[PDB]
């Protein structure tokens, strides 16, 4: 059905891997912030798909 609490973190840990993850979707400057909203709203309170969930993975960088 949905992903919450520990299940949500396990999912984020598995999908994101070494990259790590975050919970609040970015908003961008001099904007509004429905206050601070993110993955709980998208994947726990409601149903989300893999592509949505993967948007909460942090970058990788790299550096050459």
């Amino acid at each position: 059905e949905t992903l919450c609490g520990a299940e949500l973190v396990d999912a984020l840990q598995f999908v994101c891997g070494d990259r790590g993850f975050y919970f609040n979707k970015p908003t961008g400057y001099g904007s509004s912030s429905a206050p601070q909203t993110g993955i709980v709203d998208e994947c726990c309170f409601r149903s989300c798909d893999l592509r949505r969930l993967e948007m909460y993975c942090a970058p990788l960088k790299p550096a050459k």
